[PDB]
This record gives C-alpha cells, structure tokens and sequence, in this order.
C-alpha cells in the first residue's frame, strides 16, 4: 500500500506541472503574460506541511492537504466548465487529477485507521470561493494549481 500512494504521489507530479499550464493557457488574458504575478503559489491557509515527521503524521497532513486539494479542485472544475466551455484538455486533466486524488485519499486513509490507530481525522475544508468576482475566481483557481505543482514535487520526496 505505502508503494501504491508511493506511485500516485508519483503520477500526480508527472501531470501536475502539465495540467498547470492547461489552466492558465484556457484563461488566456492577461494570465499568458502575467503569470508569475496571477498564478503564484499563494494558496494562504493551505494545509501545512513538514518533512521530517514520524511517518504517521506525515500522512496525517498529506491527507488533510489531499482532502484540501481535491476540495478546491472541484471549485476550480465547476468554474471551468462555464467559464471557458471550449477548454477541454483542461477540464479533462482537472477530473483526471480530481480522480487520482480520490484514490490517495482512501489508500492514505486505509494506512490510517489501519495498522496506526487514527479512526478519525480532522481537516476543516479550505475556502468555497464562489461569490467573488470571477477574475478572482480564476486567480485562485490559478494560485491553487500552482501551490499544488509546487509542493507535491516536495510531498514526493518524503515517502
């Protein structure tokens, strides 16, 4: 099992960059030619997370910033679809992430209330971004992608 996660943890990384720029290609202006200042990695109060912790609590955060990753992914996907409706490689990669996630989610919880004794975990699920201004919409949805490729590149070095 921690070779499964192993392997989609591994996955995730080799389209997550990918699907990175999927997104801010199908926003086309102005984030194209300001990138760095729209699609940084700024996602505030995104699920903590340190490398050097017994494996058990690393699993505890990757969990809690899985179930915040695949939250903000369906807000990103339900903003996708009529924002640009053309953008299909796009939307395609969004489930297609949202659905590798769903399996991390159920494997590093079966490691948890497992053989560790965890039962229960608490997350309290980020932001529901939706009555905001839609360049807002796509700015986040933009920050968030861009955390994503950003520390899952590290949440792979450490199991």
């Amino acid at each position: 099992l921690m070779n499964q996660i192993r392997s989609q943890l591994a996955q995730l990384n080799g389209s997550a960059n990918a699907l990175f720029i999927l997104y801010y290609t199908a926003q086309g202006e102005p984030f194209p030619n300001n990138l760095e200042k729209l699609c940084g990695p700024n996602v505030t109060d995104f699920p903590p997370f340190h490398a050097n912790g017994t494996e058990k609590a690393k699993l505890v955060e990757l969990y809690r910033i899985v179930v915040y990753l695949g939250t903000s992914l369906g807000n990103i996907t339900r903003d996708q679809k009529i924002l640009n409706p053309s953008a299909l490689s796009l939307h395609s990669k969004l489930n297609a992430t949202a659905d590798i996630l769903r399996g991390l989610l159920s494997n590093v919880l079966c490691r948890l209330c497992s053989k560790y004794h965890v039962g229960h975990v608490d997350v309290t699920y980020g932001p529901d971004t939706s009555g905001k201004d839609v360049f807002q919409k796509k700015k986040l949805g933009c920050q968030l992608l861009g955390k994503y490729k950003q520390v899952i590149s590290v949440l792979a070095q450490a199991f």
